[PDB]
């Protein structure tokens, strides 16, 4: 258990929106991250880990056979066919090389899970696109084809005999795909903090509120923390982790932590509306290292400001590598609106977690 793994392959830059050279989900997202990791000297300190293509059986841990076959068929569709299909989904574009890159995007996470669970590395970060947290069992959504982290969680359970996986989603958007996949599953605890604004922020789902705690035996194992005002800062995220996520995490006792590492809550994002310093992500990453013997894998989700996303990745990477935590430029206190949201989520989860009482 020494070393921080990093997966990046050129294929992550080889699909894009064919009808909009200005699309925000673009190759430059990952290349800019890699450029900054290099100039900060962080890239050379990581252990390079090869990507691999996810297999059908691995995809089928989460996705239906019909959906896998349809997605596989997109590699041969005409551009008109790709346009028609993509219109059947919410906030998606397609490309002939989307499926292949999506398979490597999933597989990049699996490779890091292998290295971490076998103690060859302490932790890791995949610098991957397409993202995953909106993908659902049978549909694309939100620029995602396959649910990278949901597959990785079930893979870790099947292949590495992991009992309990914690998924932490700090992207500014709700990872509804992860929620749906594990809604009835108490072996995978999903926590998402996200802008919500009473449903008026994308993806506009009542299911993104804190009242959605899971179903059946999954009750208590889905935790949504919705922000109902813009402008949240590091102190709000730190308070969410201290009073809610980390108490539950220590009670849950996961053996692996997967992070839906989007950086659209960072100051500078064009649409996230939040004011989180990149340094905050050093702290949030640090906190998660205290769980699961530090067996921690981050995978890139959203974040559309190229520089802010790169800064957030670098801040997280410094913590994975064990560097001293940074000085925080903002206040350490939460705002009233954040305290309101945190209190409500705790109220909704109280019956399930002794640490919240
Ligand atoms: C899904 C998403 C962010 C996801 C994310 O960050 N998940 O983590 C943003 C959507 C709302 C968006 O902004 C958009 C932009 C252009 C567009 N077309 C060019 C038609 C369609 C949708
Ligand atoms: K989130
Ligand atoms: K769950
Ligand atoms: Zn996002």
């Amino acid at each position: 258990a020494t070393g921080t793994g990093l997966v990046y392959v050129d294929a992550f830059t080889r699909f894009h929106c064919l009808w909009d050279a200005s699309h925000p989900e673009c190759p430059a997202r990952v290349s800019t991250v890699m450029e900054m990791l290099e100039t900060e000297g962080l890239l050379g300190r990581c252990v390079q880990v090869e990507a691999r293509a996810v297999t059908e059986d691995e995809l089928l841990l989460v996705h239906t056979k019909e959906y896998v076959e349809l997605m596989k068929s997109t590699q041969n569709m005409t551009e008109e066919e790709l346009k028609t299909l993509a219109e059947k989904y919410d906030s998606v574009y397609l490309h002939p090389g989307f499926f292949s890159s999506a398979c490597l995007s999933v597989g990049s996470v699996l490779q890091l899970v292998d290295k971490v669970m076998t103690s060859q590395l302490r932790n890791g970060f995949s610098i991957n696109r397409p993202p995953g947290h909106h993908a659902q069992a049978d549909k694309m959504n939100g620029f995602c084809m396959f649910n990278n982290l949901a597959i990785a969680a079930r893979y870790a359970q099947k292949r590495h005999r992991v009992q309990r996986v914690l998924i932490v989603d700090w992207d500014v958007h709700h990872g509804q795909g992860i929620q749906y996949i594990f809604e009835e599953d108490p072996s995978v605890l999903y926590f998402s903090v996200h802008r919500y604004e009473d449903g008026s922020f994308w993806p506009h789902l009542k299911e993104s509120d804190s009242s959605s705690v899971g179903s059946g035996a999954g009750q208590g194992y889905n935790i949504n923390l919705p922000w109902n005002k813009v402008g949240m800062e590091s102190g709000d995220y730190i308070t969410a982790f201290q009073q809610l996520l980390l108490p539950v995490a220590y009670e849950f006792q996961p053996q692996l932590v997967l992070v839906a590492a989007g950086f659209d809550a960072v100051i500078g994002d064009p649409k996230g509306g939040m004011q989180v310093s990149p340094e905050c992500f050093s702290i949030l990453t640090h906190m998660l290292k205290g769980v699961a013997q530090g067996r921690l894998v981050l995978a890139l989700e959203g974040g559309f400001n190229l520089q802010s996303t790169a800064e957030g990745v670098c801040a997280s990477m410094r913590s994975l590598l064990g560097d001293p935590c940074p000085h925080l430029p903002s206040s350490g206190a939460p705002c009233e609106s954040a305290l309101k949201s945190i209190s409500k989520t705790i109220s909704d989860l109280y019956p399930f977690w002794k640490s919240l009482q």
